[PDB]
């Protein structure tokens, strides 16, 4: 057991005045992690007033000045990046051989990148005349709200952050609830750093309270939301209704894979395993419908069945694990039922599909990697997001055929393709509907790269030099010398 | 009166399958000018399978083939001026002063400056390493939706219309109920100048039907908006709620107009008479709370006298007249609410008030310039947006005090100040919370700098290279030429 | 026979006075074209003080104004295209069936991408402290010169100038004495489009003389040169000793195209071919030097003598011809030159080699489309640009020795492969030392594309939205609102 | 000191050429050291040793450049006291400029470039559905530095910065009267982790090791800041060996426009720290300070009183701030510019001597010195002194001054004193400068580009811009389609 959690406000922690709490479990063994104190609507308002105050002192600094604090930051997370990462383990269900390599080190690289950017926003000026010219400010929008999802918490946390706070802008930020405490170290880190009181705060609570008062303030200007494509709509609704602030949304989406007829099977399963059961499944970019060319359907399948077999569920703090529990025995019932209505919908169980059980299980919410093949564009597990670990492998005959059923759907996150032949990679990848697009790889995201869906998968992007400029509101300036003309 | 007008779909008019129509009326006379046909569910549907066939065409096309085409409708509007010019008047009760001056030059000047940029509208590249880069492509969003206001009717759909078709997208169009008619001619210009059939279809109809039918249609990618904030709220929850569509609003706003200790009063008076006046007031733009030191407003308080008592109203044709009805009798209802309500809280009414009677005004919707002092930041009439021929005088002592009082507003569109010091005109103009600041002048919004509202007054810009950028969607493409390696 | 042709100096033709003339020559014929004056030291005083009188009223117009001047200029280049490619025909001796497909279509094209961008040319605005902001301007450069290249004289002459009109600039244009003529008929066509007097001078002139003073005179502030590798040595030499001009050089190249072990011949050839013999070979870009696999190289070669069988000289003005003499008969004594080298050094001759022969070619300055093989990285015709239609094949036997013999020259200018391989396509293009480089194609030369030089091959770049940035200055001007400190 | 060296592929080494030469304290007219001068064989030597570092340097990911020189600044910002102490025993300057301004200003160039690497990106163009293009912005290679002798290690920073930053290896000339912290620089470079060749650092005279630099066939670009008469030789040799591209930041003669509603104090003090900063050896200087006839007495008097308030003595004292000139060559031609005004009829207000006495009279110093009631045809006006040499100039209206200001062949900086914002605005938007500063003078932010028009410059330094400029643009077209021959 930790020590009870409390909210961060101000550049410490304190008490909720909600009276309400509610308790993290480590997904492997379902002990109670930590007791977590609840923000009311209340602690809410008191965030934001810290926030208004920090925010004013940080847009007051040079922006070197801000540049180097969120540096010193990105150094504290290099050297607890294996501490942050175990911590993450402990509250997500998360192979540690995933947490130590990819979490942080991602998340600080988005940190790192953004800070070096701060110098380089700009405005810009407009002659209109000798008598008149325009010059245009990119200031900070104010207070903004990040509401964090649990599949990777302290990155969220981080690429949502780190161009908010590069900006200029103080950000209050809502982890889920079901992984609360990676957040909260964040919190103290930014202030070891050096980040004015108020710049970054934390509150944790459940969605339908703590993460509502958010969207509904008056004076924050702008939601990051990143969870499911329900629950987003949702947010957007009552954030418009409220007070009309700016959005951004990283939804969940069902991307394809397309494996040309020229690309090699080996590495085409090798990128179809890494695009659906790392993190378990529990990622909202992985490739779930695998097309594959009707002539090399079976050797294909052959090859899955082969390298899903050599997947090591076990200690999450173990070098050779690498896959682990869901995050929660919920979550793992709608993925069973997701399994459940393949089955029943006719599409061919390749492996897996069951619970895992036993020493060391029992006490997770596991599953099992699961395959089905034989599946078509009509099947539930074919048409929505089981963020779990179950490929569904459809066969296709021709590339105007496949593109039409990759783009027949109201996702759009992300799209990837298979195949060594320089004008098909780019001919069809031109043609997907999807905002993250792979050839011959899957899941890397680097700083440099903006990310986000088409379609219902999205609103806006993360990373990338447009999310620092989509954090500041522009200001337009009409210089007048000339002498000013009335009509009346 | 006119004929019955139909729809605007795919290159030609239709008629509505909604058996609904409704009136728009000449709000200088009372008379009918046309009943016009409302689309339906079905309508919108059929608009939307158009818009999709056309984008097809019209993305496929070269960049300069789309300039040349968005420049032949530039030149059509040109010429064509007057005739519209004289349309928007019957239709919107403005001066043919204004119309022909204004509402057509400044849409054609948007439409032919983004027509020049589709050319550089460009993505990015990015190196990873030796063996992996990102390309980044400017796609179309598809079919988009711009929903039109009554203020500027012709030049709001050219706003909305030239950066969406620049960036290589359909627009399907509603107009305002209340303004219908100058959209339709556009349709037809827009085909006579080349623009594919179903690239621009217009809707005629209700906002509670027609708009809210576009709001939620599962395949338009975007809703851009224009109108009040009440309404604006209420679209950007619907098109959230349907399909997660991306989001653009223009609403309105209580800019103020500072006049500085050092201004010289027969300029600030100018510019208050240019930010109150103008379009019989119905301009969301207008410095509606003209603060003005106490130790100058009894004087500006008899410039504003003498200048109001030169404006002339009259025959909308006739060359002299610069002052119009308001755009419908309703509308003028809700005006002389808003002025019963600063009557009753004991601001100073300083003239006007009242409606104008005589030969030629008491069959026309006529507001007198009306002009309230002594005001007070809690009154109805400076808290609230008019959208009619109201100003607002308030007095102030000191610069951090007007700052603050200036801000302390749900609003955010514009903002403006009044001094002849380097110093005071960017120090004061930094710190305002408003997206369109004028120094000593008002009004003016080049095609190459962008407007739009902070806090209640908008989502997103409009004019400006970011406009283009802004009905793009960004795809982030990775090419991996290393092995890819997987874990499993 | 033509009229001797004049200087034109401030929207006319007017006398030279230097009191010398030069002869343009048919090379179809040998006969004298035209009678042409040169321009003096005297005269090009005069131009530029033209050029600084038409310079300001350019400049001090809108930018859309000017957006609208040039566009006029492309319509009337689009309705003259035949009959200025036709007199490019009779000035260098390129077959019309080039001239009015390329040369004016492709200039214009340039010409017009630049109209619509001029008000898309912003400068910046940086904000220092809350006390101090930066903005810049971007400046026209005044008065600048282009000296062009005989090869493409018109299209030369409207890259040159589009960009440094676009930029707010005048140009005083220097054809090459070789090919003097459509300079000055675009002069006229300017002016006639609404051109200020004094914006676009245009002296023809020999490069000693006339091109010499350009590059010497104090009021003119960029100099660009489209010529030899030596002429831009000394051209770049003499502008700095002069007055420190800011220069661009595009010179000639030894530009490899580089064939895969991959790769389909029929469509190497094709490449190959286009990359060899277009006007006659006199383009700076042209792959000279071709490097084939060994194990494809006699069938390569047969392929290649197939394509030159088919190759049609005649009748410049006939719908067939596609090939034509050289610009000169002392550029043809150049080549051959060249020719009896490769044969001298051991050089394998496939075809040509010799003058065209016969009726219809004695008296034009034919060379024979020639081919030689078992080239070596030593040989003259291997290492030094020829410019006219002669092929060197080289043998290779790996990917790493092929780019580093493509890259082991002092040139820079383009570079290609043809591959269908994603990987090696990229993989080879990225290891390149040369500014243009074209996959699986060769000779496209978009607008919106920059082009130039590594290395010997040249300064800066035409093209693209930086090239219209390169012919500004940038002003960078601080506001200090906070008070002055001195130490003293 | 110890005999200073060549700095090449992450050592010291000897130089091959024979030859030496000295640099002098200007404060004292001691030898300071003897350096090592780069023959032509040295200069071949590091451009080999620069190309197999950059190589290196260009591999690794931006960020990991970005980290390397962002270490550099952490090293100079520890060492600014000890760097800047050298400074000025090779330059003469105060200390109490060098430890607040050389380095500081240096590494915050530094520290900017080094966040920006990874924002440097290419342009994609889709030209058709079955043909794009995409841009890379490639290294240069190996350029070089040519530095000048007022500000020696801030324009070893401000050169290298981008230069690194952008992925070539940089081969750093200092100017032979000032080489010894260039040679600092390229020890704390190696120590932040910079591969060995990737800065270079070639002590030598200009006939010799500078010109060696111009005529390398390997080297891609020169950066030059010095003298308009060498910068004519600089870019000539560049362009008639190899075709390099070329920048150049030569000086000025900046006008300093006070108008007509100008606060005299703020003006007065404007125009001291526009004249009289490092001795007056400053590029962007306001030499030619325009005020209106009416004000003219006025202005003079408060010049007059803010000059006796001008400390020169102990170097490292806290309170001095003003120097000796670099060098007793520099500070003759100094003089021979002051005795020129004397005899085109200026009335000297102040100065126009060297200063004598216990602790002055082995130094190279010059007393501030102002000139008043010229014209714009004396010597002193039309030409860059280089010195502590004010030149004021009356007018009457806003149209003359503003062609006086430009009657010029130099275009480096500019400013105006005004509250008047159509004035400030207006008057700036004017004036042929690259670098026009409003109410103030001399702050060259990070941000900013700055450079010359004119005589004054080629090219840019500072901003965004300048990391671009030391990239070179490949473009890359894609047919997808059938290419189709004519032949
Ligand atoms: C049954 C019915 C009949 C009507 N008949 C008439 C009539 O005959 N004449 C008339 O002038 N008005 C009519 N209205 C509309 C009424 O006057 C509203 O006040 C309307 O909002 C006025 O639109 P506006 O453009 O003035 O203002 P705003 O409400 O600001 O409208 C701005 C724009 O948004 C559109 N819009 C408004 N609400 C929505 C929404 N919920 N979803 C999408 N788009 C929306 C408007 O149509 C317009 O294009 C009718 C409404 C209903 C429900």
């Amino acid at each position: 057991r930790m020590a009870e959690q409390q909210l961060y406000i101000h550049g410490k922690f304190v008490a909720a005045t909600s009276g309400k709490t509610f308790e993290t479990i480590n997904p492997a063994t379902g002990e109670v992690l930590a007791t977590v104190q609840a923000a009311g609507r209340e602690d809410v308002d008191r965030a934001v007033k810290s926030a208004q105050q920090g925010q004013k002192v940080w847009a007051a600094m040079s922006a070197m000045a801000r540049s180097r604090i969120l540096r010193k930051a990105v150094d504290i997370l290099r050297e607890r990046n294996d501490e942050l990462a175990r911590l993450e383990t402990l509250d997500t269900g998360k192979p540690l051989s995933e947490t130590a390599a990819v979490d942080i080190v991602t998340g600080a690289d988005v940190l790192e990148y953004y800070a070096g950017l701060i110098p380089a926003l700009e405005g810009s000026q407009i002659p209109l005349r000798d008598s008149s010219f325009v010059y245009t400010r990119r200031e900070p929008l104010g207070v903004v709200a990040g509401i964090g999802a649990w599949n990777y918490p302290i990155q969220i946390a981080l690429w949502k952050s780190a161009p908010a706070l590069a900006a200029g802008n103080a950000m209050i930020f809502k982890p889920s609830e079901v992984t609360p405490l990676t957040a909260l170290k964040l919190a103290e880190i930014y202030r070891e750093a050096g980040l004015p009181d108020g710049v970054f705060n934390v509150l944790p609570g459940i969605g339908a309270e703590t993460g509502q008062y958010l969207t509904e303030h008056p004076d924050i200007a702008k939601i990051s939301f990143t969870g499911g494509v329900a629950s987003g709509k949702k947010v957007m609704a009552n954030s418009a209704a409220s007070s009309l602030k700016e959005v951004t949304m990283e939804l969940g989406g069902k991307s394809p894979l397309i494996i040309a007829e020229d690309a090699n099977l080996d590495l085409a399963a090798d990128i179809a395993m890494m695009a659906n059961f790392y993190s378990s499944g529990q990622v909202c970019t992985n490739g779930t419908r695998v097309f594959v060319p009707a002539k090399f359907k079976a050797e294909f399948e052959h090859k899955i069945l082969e390298r899903v077999g050599r997947i090591r569920a076990g200690d999450l703090f173990a070098d050779d694990t690498n896959f682990g529990p869901l995050v929660s025995f919920p979550h793992r019932q709608n993925v069973l039922r997701y399994i459940e209505s393949g089955k029943s919908e006719g599409a061919r169980l390749l492996c897996g599909g069951d619970v895992l059980k036993g020493e060391g299980f029992d006490n997770g919410a596991w599953v099992a990697p699961t395959v089905f093949t034989d599946c078509t564009d009509d099947m539930t597990i074919v048409r929505e997001e089981i963020f779990g670990p179950v490929m569904s492998i459809l066969s296709y005959d021709d590339e105007a055929e496949v593109i039409r059923r990759a783009n027949a759907t109201e996702y759009g996150l992300a799209a990837g393709v298979v195949t060594p032949d320089l004008n098909r990679a780019h001919r069809i990848i031109h043609q997907l509907e999807a905002g993250i697009c792979w050839i011959n790889s899957w899941g890397e995201s680097p700083a440099e790269m903006p990310v986000g869906g088409y379609k219902h998968s999205g609103i806006g992007r993360e990373n990338g030099v447009m999310t620092l400029q989509s954090y500041t509101q522009v200001k337009s300036i009409q210089v007048e010398m000339g002498p000013f003309q009335s009509i009346f």
